[PDB]
């Protein structure tokens, strides 16, 4: 039995979520170089945590690398199809690239993967006021 | 940004180098001096996962698995280490002092031999040569005894 590289060498997940603590708050003071590289040993460590696609993701997109944003969250759309937020911050990458089709097009796949879940009500009302902007 | 945006800009950004980890490695580093051996633990061991041929993280591995008592695990670290960077004293010498808590006398004895040839005439290890030295003869004299 084997599934994650960390799984494989005994590193605990415990160890790992005090690694998304301090990337998480790298993250949020602005030091986005530093939280992507955090992000990079994370995703390898364990390749099914959405949280660690969609942080790698966010520092891409506060870096302006659209592109490589959206190659995280298309990864994290195939490893997690039910995922809402993969195709919300793909949309918001799509947005400034100017593709207002494309953008349009996740806004409503987010729409569907969210609709009647409780937890979602914050995304619900962002998704709105975006895809009506457009 | 100061990753700039070229062609080693996105190299950067979609690899593990070196580079990536050294502020995990600072930390990891600090935490060990500030004698948190459970925290940097858990920071060195990641770290070599992510690159297991860089003997630094070795190090560090092994002297908070040393610093909590954990001889045997220690030794696994020290040993690996040796193999990624032969030329390096502390590897051996490390080592050593776990076997000798281990009662392992003749193989203390056979790591320190390897610090000490390491290390000659080298400047930079004068105070450990003499370390090295009082220890060797500690061990004969105590088998002697």
């Amino acid at each position: 039995g084997g599934g994650t590289i960390a799984m494989l060498n005994e590193i605990s997940s415990d160890t790992l979520e005090q690694l998304y603590s301090l990337a998480f708050n790298q993250y949020q003071s602005g030091k986005y170089e530093d939280a992507h590289k955090v992000f990079q040993a994370l995703c390898v460590l364990d390749h099914y945590d959405s949280r660690f696609f969609l942080g790698l993701g966010a520092c891409r997109q506060a870096m302006g690398q659209y592109d490589l944003a959206i190659h995280s969250y298309s990864y994290g759309a195939v490893m997690d199809i039910k995922e809402p937020r993969f195709p919300f911050h793909a949309a918001e990458c799509l947005l400034q690239k100017g593709e207002l089709a494309e953008a349009e097009s996740g806004l409503f796949l987010a729409q569907e993967l969210i609709a009647n879940k409780p937890e979602f009500k914050e995304l619900s009302t962002r998704v709105s006021s975006m895809l009506e902007a457009i």
